């Protein structure tokens, strides 16, 4: 955790040198009070590729590690060969390499892009300004004065605002304001795509589930569905967003691999599965397979699960919601059942009629074992083949 | 229902707040007058927590229920420790997260932030319109000609038009223009994009259509398929938008659980189904695997369905269509079927021969079921299965 | 075909009524050259919604019917109550929605949308220049001076360019100003958004293939392929896109029902299959179970299809490619098999060695039909299975 | 690759036919200096579609062919009659259809769109600087002066900067600024929207990872799985991002022909598969069945691949990771598999209780073949099957 501090402190750095730059290439004055801290920096960025080397495409650190300046502003160099100072600031192309890598699991990779956007933007417009400022009249004006002028110019060349209070006056000026014009058009642009791209992606799920619940809706209408269906569709439909957010179990659970996915099931269905009559005593793998071919299926309130008198081929487990064990005539209440336990065991051993009525109470989210899976799976398992047989 | 009103009441008081703070904070004068007004919605704001809390990220809720005003107002206090009667303007990030909830469902998500967005623009430009009169010479001028004029500065600043015919004119006011500046672009960006986004989600359905449409197209120019063929596929295709907008049956119907698809299932084909000869008199959990296997097939208009001749393994249900039967020379019409008839019924117990010609008149919409499906689903009803052999 | 005459009748009438109605309240000279005109659209209005009703959200038809207008220019009615014409231009939103209804195939619908769009822009220009001219001090200037200043004051407001020589006089003109910017603003969003959609779904093909291409190459990347078997995944994939835009025939025709996928397969393979030793006599339906089983398959040029000396099982039918017969050795040319030809017809009768090496020219783009499939359906087609065990 | 040296020179002809027809249209002087470049240029317009033909929507080619220039420039052509020289810059259609097709692959086509965007952006800004130029008042200004003045008013406009400083002064001034108005917002919600489209497609695959995840841990936080099964989900994903870029080996392999497939089969599964003890000395048709049936599964660091006492029904071989060989108690290490090597294989043959415990150093990424699919397979390769049963 210690090449944090490094590279924030690169990034302090490089924005030193991306402030005080153009500013004292505009004010020649500023070179002596700042020695030190430029002579500073300058070893910090020499050092710094010796420990980018070390704890792991590369011109710019090379043409920024070398000190172009401290000799422009030594020497006194001309206009045209002043300018090579600046070569410095290609840090920010690897101070933001650094940072999208970084940063690009905590942070929504679309805000970073936009963040270092701005940031670019605004150290854009200080060197637009400081550049604006050098190419001004001379005249006995305070720097601060000057300097807010610059700055509020090219405030509002690059938000397209243009109040036109300052305006060019030379060729030279009007050459660099078209330039500036075309920059913060581009720049502004740029800005609007990034926000326009971050916006899209913002309720995803939310205008999935919306286009789902549309379009089963639509189709129901075409087929000339009562409303009473349509409506225990459309609470079916907002139960699932105020409970999962409209996903469906199986879909999710395909997004990982096998052990993963065992593990989950385990730790879903394992209490509710061991407490079985039929397969206490039995093994760790065939208590595997049942717990990895259990069905998620959601019963809405009311719904009718087990009907007396029906042959009946499946078990179910209860897992979030709650039931009512009834009569053929549903005028007596057997049971209520909750979390953790189970009903329509006595149809894994036998194919008999059912013996009681199971309505839901409210949504119940309960998983489903039919006796095809457990016949198929019971091949490769014959000891409790034979303790099923002579349970029947 | 009566929380409805409470927050309705909530967001006039926050409305109050919002233009009334910055207004009498430019107006010492307005505070008296509205004094009442302020006592009462100081009181409603110290009661809504406490109706927060019954019958259901907190911070702004405390932070604008005590009274931080009532008391730069009274006190008379100085420009710095003026402006903390604005923190009450916190409430608005809970009236907004109420709204977001109260209204998630009834109305688009990206609409409701565009307005919330757009209601938000307009506070935020009284309040800037209010700085904007703050940081003014003192002049003796009407208060309203003084508000339409900040109010219009600020309105030309945000649209990013930008006339010029106001403009800074002390460092101060320079500042502050270049920070209204910033905003005005941020925000311009972000009412681009949250109407670019409610824009791509429009015709999301028809686009599909249309691209499938394309697709398909391209793909039998490349196979150099006939004329007459991809007529009868654009056709169709037609059909199917003005009908349920380009939706597949068997895609729409796996958004369900097993419950609703039964329902849905059974409320499309139940009278059509028991009214076979074939199945009179059987139970309930058979014609409920039938009603569960039925295929759905459209059949286009001149289409042949069951030709003279063929063995034939299937049965139709007619749902939507019109048929004709048909002579094996086709120069007799036997009979014409419409909604609720079903035809092929002589092949679920034999394998022979057909006896007619079907032929469609228009699209059909026709659902099917194939014997073999009959015979898998047979074997664990054998009493109907008897009654199948010895019909046979 | 005559709606359409009656319809271009009524979007002329009411692009006049939005026109000169503007324009004459401004100018109240303009009622009587034009008086004809008028009387006659009045009367077209009043006829257009019986003939709405006849060969088939109904408020702005009958608003738009009577004829408000023709009496606040009769009477001299004062400017509150003269502004009751424009409930005529409520007729637009019904042009409207019969463009988009009468369109909606022919045009892609974001292109529509924002055309209309557009042409409602420009009526509200001139709408809003029409306003601007209202509330302008009494000058003597020509007519059309006055117009071409206050058109161009509202283009230039609402482009968000913003010059400043027309700017705001009184309070009532910088209101306006206020709401029109606003306006503006919208609207150019709005217009901004719609480009923004009609752009991003522009190139959705040559996309996808572009990210399946990069998924595959990168997937390869990982797993340390060869660069010999990229350079031919990149070449098939190139050629996918030169041929079929990239589309699998399998997803393609999943898109169909089963009638026009049974017409589209016998229509590609009809003399292919007819034309085999094997199958010439048979059935018709034989046939279509063959046609409708027939898997495509591309192979690469240079690349083996069948190897002497192995086993076999498949029968390949050539669709588009070329292919050359080759010895065990690969010194002798058996043969060249083009379009319409087949090879590997002695193995969905005996399972024995083959009889030579296949090769191919060019990419061949063929059929497949295993003997698993062929012996499925075989089943069900005794007569040809006595024939083939004959055979073998 | 001659023909893209044409391509070039017919771009840098066209580029000049746009620079200096409107430049000549404003100063007929420029027209003697430069007659042998406009002949020459004239020549190769007249040969170019010869060579367009030869080594291959054309109405555009035989407009710009014909010199209907070279005559207005030499009798002199009043206003109306002189601008039939800009025909010729129709060119540019052509120059953008070839561009577009001879390098839609190497190029993103979002780039090259907003490329040529940028560009026809330009020349179209060089064409309205000389439309302003030539409807202004006559002056002895310097021509320099003159463009520099056309052009920063027309980057003024076009970027809605609107600074307000250079404005018309006569009707037709403003008639033509209405219209360059309307043409810069349009162009610029062109170039908005293709950077919104650019930007949107960019990290594509990072937030498919990104929004996996969200919806995974979403689900597990549902269903209340324990801290420890999320981070070694977490961890997961983490490693499957830095390793393929959160793709599955099963999607990625459905987008490629059979030959393919089974080429990039070979090559990562060969040697592991011939040097197994049990399929030594088999044919290359078996090695190809079980190369193309080996099934991809990752196993987390600290996983149970194997667990002692069990059944067990699969093979494993490994491809990535490291693996160690553990006794029952876990006390004792029989050895460490790395890539190359395999275990498991004495259950292909005989399904007895398995041997010992199978542990995962870090993340596994190895290949795994079912005893089911195996025996399968086997049934058509008797000789191995007699092998192996001999075996057993
Ligand atoms: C890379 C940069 C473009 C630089 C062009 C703008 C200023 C031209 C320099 C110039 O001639 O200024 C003359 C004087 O030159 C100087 O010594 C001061 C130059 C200051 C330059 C400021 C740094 C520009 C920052 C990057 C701009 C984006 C006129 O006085
Ligand atoms: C968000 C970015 C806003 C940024 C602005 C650049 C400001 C730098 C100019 C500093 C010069 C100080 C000046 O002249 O104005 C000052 C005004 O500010 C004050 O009121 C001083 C307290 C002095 O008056
Ligand atoms: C949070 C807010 C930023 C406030 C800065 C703009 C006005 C500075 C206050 C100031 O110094 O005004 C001086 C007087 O101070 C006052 O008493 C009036 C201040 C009115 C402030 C209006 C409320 C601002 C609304 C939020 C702006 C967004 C100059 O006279
Ligand atoms: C959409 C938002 C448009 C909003 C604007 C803020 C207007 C508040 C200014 C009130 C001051 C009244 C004023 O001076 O102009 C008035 C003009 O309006 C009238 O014509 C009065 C009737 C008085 O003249
Ligand atoms: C709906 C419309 C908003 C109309 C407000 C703009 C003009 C106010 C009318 C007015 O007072 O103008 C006074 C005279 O009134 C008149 O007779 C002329 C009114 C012309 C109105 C032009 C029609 C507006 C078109 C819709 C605007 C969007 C001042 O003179
Ligand atoms: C694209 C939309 C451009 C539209 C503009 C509205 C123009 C209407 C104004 C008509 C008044 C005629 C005028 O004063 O300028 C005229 C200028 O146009 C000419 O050169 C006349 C030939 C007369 O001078
Ligand atoms: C297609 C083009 C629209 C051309 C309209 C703008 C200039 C009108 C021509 C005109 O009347 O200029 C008069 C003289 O005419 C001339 O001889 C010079 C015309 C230069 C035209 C420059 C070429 C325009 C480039 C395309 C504009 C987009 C006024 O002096
Ligand atoms: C990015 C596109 C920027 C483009 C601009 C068009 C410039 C063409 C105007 C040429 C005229 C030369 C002129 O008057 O300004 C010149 C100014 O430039 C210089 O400093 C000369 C060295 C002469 O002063
Ligand atoms: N007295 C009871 N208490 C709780 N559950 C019961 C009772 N009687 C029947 N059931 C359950 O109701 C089911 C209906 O018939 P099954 O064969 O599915 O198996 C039955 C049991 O799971
Ligand atoms: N006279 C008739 N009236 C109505 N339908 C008939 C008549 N004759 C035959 N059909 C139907 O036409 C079908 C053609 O042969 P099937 O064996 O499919 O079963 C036949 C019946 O469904
Ligand atoms: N002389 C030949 N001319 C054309 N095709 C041949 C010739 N000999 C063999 N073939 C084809 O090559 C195939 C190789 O073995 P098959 O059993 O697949 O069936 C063979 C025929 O389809
Ligand atoms: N001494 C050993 N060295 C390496 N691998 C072993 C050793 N003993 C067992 N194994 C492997 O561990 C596996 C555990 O039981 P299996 O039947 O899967 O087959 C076994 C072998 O693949």
């Amino acid at each position: 955790t210690y090449t944090l501090v490094w590279k924030v402190w690169i990034l302090a750095v490089t924005l030193y040198y991306a402030i005080r730059i153009p500013l004292t290439l505009v004010f020649p004055s500023l070179f002596s009070p700042l020695l030190p801290l430029d002579i500073l920096a300058s070893l910090a960025l020499i050092a710094d590729i010796p420990l980018d080397l070390a704890f792991e495409s590369r011109l710019p650190d090379l043409l920024a590690a070398l000190p172009l300046d401290l000799l422009v502003f030594a020497l006194h160099l001309p206009s045209p060969l002043s300018l090579l100072s600046l070569v410095r600031l290609l840090k920010l192309i690897s101070v933001q390499r650094s940072a999208t890598r970084i940063l690009s699991y905590r942070i929504n990779p679309a805000l970073l892009r936009l963040l270092s956007l701005v940031g670019f933007i605004l150290l854009a417009a200080h060197g637009i300004a400081c550049g604006w400022m050098s190419l001004q009249p001379p005249s006995e004006n305070p720097a601060g004065t000057r300097y807010l002028s610059a700055f509020y110019w090219t405030i509002t060349t690059l938000t397209t605002i243009g109040y036109g209070d300052i305006t060019p006056s030379t060729p030279t000026q009007t050459v660099y304001t078209i330039v500036i014009e075309l920059l913060g058009a581009a720049m502004y642009g740029l800005v609007i795509g990034n926000i326009a791209s971050l916006v899209s992606k913002l309720d995803a799920a939310k205008l999935l589930h919306r286009e789902r619940v549309e379009r089963v809706t639509a189709f129901l209408s075409y087929k000339r569905i009562s409303p009473e269906l349509q409506r225990r569709i459309i609470e079916y439909f907002d139960y699932l967003w105020e409970t999962r957010r409209g996903y469906e179990e199986r879909e999710v659970l395909k997004e990982l691999p096998h052990p993963l996915r065992l593990a989950v099931a385990m730790e879903i269905h394992g209490d509710v599965i061991e407490k079985v009559p039929l397969f206490k005593g039995a093994g760790e793998e065939f208590i595997r397979d049942i717990i990895l071919h259990l069905e998620p299926v959601i019963y809405g309130p009311g719904e009718y699960i087990i009907r007396a008198g029906e042959m009946g081929s499946d078990v179910y487990f209860i897992n979030r919601g709650s039931v009512e064990v009834l009569s053929a005539d549903e005028k007596t209440r057997y049971a209520i059942l909750s979390e953790g336990q189970f009903f329509g065991e006595m149809a894994l051993i036998l194919r008999a009629p059912r013996t009681a009525t199971v309505r839901a109470r409210a949504f119940c989210d309960l998983y489903r074992l039919d006796k095809e899976t457990f016949d198929r799976i019971l091949s490769r398992y014959p000891e409790i083949a034979a303790q099923i047989q002579e349970l029947a």
